């Protein structure tokens, strides 16, 4: 019954850290390779 409640709070930031870092493999074709690259293309 540890005070992991305040730890989970940090984890909330961690989950985003994990995402923001490796989520580029997905987000890459969300706007970059699906908008920004197009507008710059034609």
């Amino acid at each position: 019954r540890g005070f992991r409640k305040h730890f989970n709070k940090l984890v909330k930031k961690v989950k985003h850290t994990i995402s923001e870092t490796a989520h580029v493999a997905k987000d890459t074709a969300v706007i970059a390779g699906s908008g920004a690259a197009v507008v710059a293309a034609t």
